[PDB]
């Protein structure tokens, strides 16, 4: 038992993880087989980032522009191009420690695991969610651009998240490893702004169900509710609206606790309605909303990766 | 900027994970050079672990009696020896993916990953304190046993935790890697119990301080305390003493924030009697007591290992 944010082992992400430096601008780059990715604005001036014109910038490169440094060999560059706001360096060397992967592009609500790396290397590992608003309430500082997001299923890493920057409050935007920005976020330095969030009720019902997997108990009651009467109150309190497919989501969680998804949703009403009251569920005085239906069968039932 | 729980790469202890199999009890065992260690309850039938003598156990063991996994790679057992309550399993193969490593044994307010795995596989990766009654908050399900906690620094790996049980409140017991339990734990089924705990008043400053330099500043005022007089609070809320060893280690914290020590204690102090009133401190409505200071510094400033 007990219920932790927990990552994915991050080994096989370790082993991709690149320094790339272009003039003065270092950050980590992605390397699978012979391609290393990394945030376009590595060609970028602090002067360069105000106004960039990435396709002209771009072409005043050369190769031997971009250093690739895979710890202490240095990887030659043979080859460069942008996709969208990431750049695709093509090395002479094939990656020998690529894992399988895919190049996934996540929903918001969806977790995934943060290899936060400075220099190429990696520094720490760490669960995210993708918020509502296409933010990510991350732990990055000066020289993370680069770092992956991540998920792993069985053998394979499906990278869902490249990091670029830091927004005005702290949260962090990045691209999918196409190069695309999630959220409405560009690679220039603007006035942009996260926007409104909300909270992912889906999440908050699965980490209730884990909850009483680990037995916390004291939220439930004997009352339920409708769909449409639980939307309305999480409409009033900034929850996302649940939707039958959520309902059917949690399910398996419903069925393994007895707790029908309904009353569970009763019982978050009152939560909200009411506060904890002095209480916590699972060493939190909060509602979290990061572990979704899945991260807690995972965890509650006890699922590996080789 | 940003703060989160977070755990080391695990890569260098994923490829140290193996299965380690005694009659129908399979657990994890960690393989470093030719030994891997294992928890010795591996050796015990369900009716042994009532009153195992363990001495009586082993000796009736034949190294065939050690099915070691090593992936899709069966490790050959050419030895065996108890020390204290972990098996070293001599094998004729020294683990080529042996990175540098100690074994250590941490101090109750430490921090250390866990690579929670099952059948010598990694499951996940997150980040624990040594509670001050010598439980862990863990996250473990049957067969995490052997599961080990670790440190990095630089490229050492130092381990300080290998996982054996799970106490009745759902906290987890386990070693050190010489085999000597954390706490007044036993590898048998006894009442054992976790005993009453405390908060790790040193670190929750630490993470004032995290907070501070993201930002957080609600909770700041204008009093100052007394060592004395804050410990005498500190007492009635269940928070272990602070002493000027602690706030000696929270000097770098308090040098980059401009805010004294005992100035952030008086924020403890008011924390303490009034709560938090409805706000949150770097997304936590608790006052947060897993980061060290050194985490708070790591992942303030940016420290990764190689
Ligand atoms: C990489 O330079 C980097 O990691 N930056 C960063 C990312 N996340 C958090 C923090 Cl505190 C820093 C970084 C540093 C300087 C500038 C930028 C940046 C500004 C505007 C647009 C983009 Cl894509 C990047 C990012
Ligand atoms: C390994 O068997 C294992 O991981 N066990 C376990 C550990 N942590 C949490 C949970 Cl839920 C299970 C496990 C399973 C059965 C028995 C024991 C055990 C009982 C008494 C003493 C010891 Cl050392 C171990 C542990």
């Amino acid at each position: 038992s007990g219920f932790r944010k927990m990552a994915f082992p991050s080994g096989k992400v370790e082993g991709c993880m690149v320094q790339v430096t272009c003039g003065t601008t270092t950050l980590n780059g992605l390397w699978l087989d012979d391609v290393v990715y990394c945030p376009r604005h590595v060609i970028c001036t602090s002067e360069d980032m105000l106004n960039p014109n990435y396709e002209d910038l771009l072409i005043r490169k050369s190769n031997h522009n971009f250093l690739v440094q895979a710890g202490n060999v240095q990887l030659r560059v043979i080859g460069h191009s942008m996709q969208n706001c990431v750049l695709k360096l093509k090395v002479d060397t094939a990656n020998p420690k690529t894992p399988k992967y895919k190049f996934v592009r996540i929903q918001p609500g969806q977790t995934f695991s943060v290899l936060a790396c400075y220099n190429g290397s990696p520094s720490g590992v760490y669960q995210c969610a993708m918020r509502p608003n296409f933010t990510i309430k991350g732990s990055f500082l000066n020289g993370s651009c680069g770092s992956v997001g991540f998920n792993i299923d069985y053998d394979c890493v499906s990278f869902c998240y490249m990091h670029h920057m830091e927004l005005p409050t702290g949260v962090h935007a990045g691209t999918d490893l196409e190069g695309n920005f999630y959220g409405p976020f560009v690679d220039r330095q603007t006035a942009q702004a996260a926007g409104t969030d909300t909270t992912i009720t889906v999440n908050v019902l699965a980490w209730l169900y884990a909850a009483v997997i680990n037995g916390d108990r004291w939220f439930l009651n004997r009352f339920t509710t409708t769909l449409n009467d639980f939307n309305l109150v999480a409409m009033k309190y900034n929850y996302e609206p649940l939707t039958q497919d959520h309902v059917d989501i949690l399910g398996p969680l419903s069925a393994q606790t007895g707790i029908a998804v309904l009353d569970m949703c009763a019982s978050l009403k009152e939560l909200l309605q009411n506060g904890m009251n002095g209480r916590t569920i699972l060493g939190s005085a909060l509602l979290e909303d990061e572990f979704t239906p899945f991260d807690v069968v995972r965890q509650c039932s006890g699922v590996t990766f080789q």
